């Protein structure tokens, strides 16, 4: 039973629902008509979150929360953006961008060359992915958003291969020490996760701490151990991973610094 926000209300009759992308609440693919009000006939493919009939007063407040948080954070090329909402005379729909090529883990895994051969993702394309994620996090950070669960599974990829951070408005191998032990999340804890994300990228969607069982990880970290440089990963990049994986959060680089460092590498191609 909700207010009508004229900046975001989109007509429910202009949103043709399609194939479900996820159940668990649910998320549905949809063709929206005139998300660009420049060309109001033009169709675009979008995603839509909504509640299932099996859902409490609480679940509604969460979806309202995420919606409202997304309005407040605002727009950036490197996050999944809010596009509109449907709040009146019918169920809550939160409408957002739909990334054509799915999440970043699966994008990279489906692009692994066989064995020692060379694959379609060049080094610059991979550093580019990492830079784009860094820019998105820098932006979310500048809007006081702590992600808490940054990982390749939570970055999505557009048709034009643009990284878009997902689920920012609401996993032990991705978590910083202070988050694991002390249940403390900060921007710096997101930085730790970005390091892990970096290793994911340069392993084409590798499973972090390969071998090591989850219960034996917390002690490997305490001893000062970290993942090894992956094969073919240059040391400038490996070094960033490692700076992200410092135990003291203040000793980790900021997202600003991550963006600059990654920028240097991309400038240093040609
Ligand atoms: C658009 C074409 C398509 O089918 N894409 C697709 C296939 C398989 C996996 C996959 F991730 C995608 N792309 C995609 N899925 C979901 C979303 O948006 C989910 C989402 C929703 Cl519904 C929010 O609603 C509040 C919020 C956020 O985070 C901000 C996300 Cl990621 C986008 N793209």
């Amino acid at each position: 039973d909700l207010p009508l926000d004229p900046l975001w209300e989109f007509p429910r009759d202009r949103l043709v629902l399609g194939k479900p992308l996820g159940e668990g609440g649910q998320v549905v693919r949809a063709e929206a008509f005139g998300m660009d009000p420049a060309r109001p006939d033009q169709a675009s493919t979008v995603a839509v979150k909504m509640l299932k009939d099996n859902a409490s007063d609480k679940d509604l407040a969460d979806l309202v929360s995420e919606m409202e948080v997304m309005k407040l954070i605002g727009r950036h090329k490197n996050i999944i953006n809010l596009l509109g909402v449907c709040t009146q005379e019918g169920p809550l729909y939160v409408i957002v961008e739909c990334a054509a090529k799915g999440n970043l883990r699966e994008f990279l895994r489906a692009r692994r060359p066989p064995g020692s051969s060379e694959g379609p993702l060049s080094f610059p394309v991979l550093v580019s992915c990492a830079y784009q994620v860094a820019r998105g996090m820098q932006y979310l950070e500048s809007r006081k958003c702590i992600h808490r669960d940054l990982a390749a599974r939570n970055v999505l990829v557009t048709e034009d291969n643009v990284m878009k951070i997902a689920d920012f408005g609401l996993p032990v191998k991705w978590m910083a020490p202070e988050a694991l032990f002390d249940r403390v999340y900060t921007h710096q804890s997101d930085v730790w996760s970005f390091g892990i994300l970096l290793w994911e990228i340069f392993t084409l969607g590798g499973s972090p701490y390969p071998g090591i069982p989850v219960e034996e990880l917390f002690s490997l970290l305490r001893e000062g151990h970290r993942m090894d440089r992956p094969p073919h990963c240059p040391p400038e990049l490996y070094g960033l991973m490692r700076e992200c994986w410092h135990a003291a959060p203040s000793q980790r680089p900021t997202f600003k610094q991550l963006v600059e460092a990654l920028d240097k590498v991309l400038l240093a191609v040609s």
